[PDB]
């Protein structure tokens, strides 16, 4: 059915670094979607970690050149936090979209039912993802953005530099 609008505000070593602006599949993953846009909109409020279920200020704490940007450790910050609105952990809904190309929005995990609030966007096609991550969106504007943080990126994973969900919400 109807498809949200969703966006973040991007600062680098606090600098404005502009908007991205996310699609949402509601009508293929209204689960996944749903908890995506809520946190944005941070509309839920506390969560049981004691702290907000919104992505405002929190950071890419995870950056790999020509692989993916990702985030939404909001509760720990280094990819070993984050939560669910529905109250950590939930079940792949389904795997109908794939990974096809730069701008993918997809869930990160740790293994199988793991979807928490840590997501990815991707910078290239990263097909042997798909079955394994559940893809709920794409960017549609801002990808310029997108490639600025991911000049942050290092192999290794980590960033050489804050980039910052500075705002975030829900459009129109």
């Amino acid at each position: 059915m109807s498809r949200s609008k969703v966006f973040f505000d991007i600062t680098i070593g606090g600098k404005a670094s502009g908007r991205i602006v996310m699609e949402l599949y509601d009508d293929v993953v209204p689960k996944t979607a749903g908890n995506f846009r809520a946190l944005c909109t941070g509309e839920n409020g506390i969560g049981k970690s004691g702290k907000p279920l919104h992505f405002k200020g929190s950071k890419f704490h995870r950056i790999i050149p020509n692989f993916m940007i990702q985030g939404g450790d909001f509760t720990r910050g280094n990819g070993t936090g984050g939560e669910s609105i529905y109250g950590e952990k939930f079940p792949d809904e389904n795997f109908k979209e794939k990974h096809t190309g730069p701008g993918v929005l997809s869930m990160a995990n740790a293994g199988p039912n793991t979807n928490g609030s840590q997501f990815f966007l991707c910078t290239v096609k990263t097909e042997w993802l798909d079955g394994k991550h559940v893809v709920f969106g794409r960017v549609v504007e801002g990808l310029d953005v997108v490639k600025a943080v991911e000049s942050n990126g290092s192999q290794s994973g980590k960033p050489v530099k804050d980039c910052m969900i500075a705002d975030c919400g829900q459009l129109k």
